[PDB]
């Protein structure tokens, strides 16, 4: 396992304009593409990021590519936040995937706010930043997604994914 197979199970993979969990068009492996409720906005966004006129569908290759541009952008976020940066560098390989994971999902400011958690990550006290991460939203609006981050966290193994 790596985090674009990890992500690719959490997101999926769509060719055509969707709306994600929380109501926003995206397309793709979860690339966002507005938070606006116009699906005119989001073509728009969508045909500026593939350089070409999508008319709301794309290949696979192109999906793939916004993929790589977005676990890229996720990785860059982290490594110039000052508070997340000593969390990912103090982690391990496998749990350094589940922090990708939660910046690409929730973005880099939204994540950052996470002291608490980062607290107890930074410190390796597993089992308590596990029960700290699910005293979330983000655990209650996506559990099973988040079960298997955190179980990622919990054990530093692929253990949650590997099934899948
Ligand atoms: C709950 C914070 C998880 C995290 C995210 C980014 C970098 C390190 C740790």
């Amino acid at each position: 396992m790596n985090i674009f197979e990890m992500l690719r199970i959490d997101e999926g993979l769509r060719l055509k304009i969707y709306k994600d969990t929380e109501g926003y068009y995206t397309i793709g492996i979860g690339h966002l593409l507005t938070k606006s409720p116009s699906l005119n906005a989001a073509k728009s966004e969508l045909d500026k990021a593939i350089g070409r006129n999508c008319n709301g569908v794309i290949t696979k290759d192109e999906a793939e590519k916004l993929f790589n541009q977005d676990v890229d952008a996720a990785v860059r976020g982290i490594l110039r936040n000052a508070k997340l940066k000593p969390v990912y560098d103090s982690l391990d390989a496998v749990r350094r995937c589940a922090a990708i994971n939660m910046v690409f999902q929730m973005g880099e400011t939204g994540v950052a706010g996470f002291t608490n958690s980062l607290r107890m990550l930074q410190q390796k006290r597993w089992d308590e930043a596990a029960v700290n991460l699910a005293k979330s939203r983000w655990y209650n609006q996506t559990p099973n997604r988040a079960k298997r981050v955190i179980t990622t966290f919990r054990t530093g193994t692929w253990d949650a994914y590997k099934n899948l």
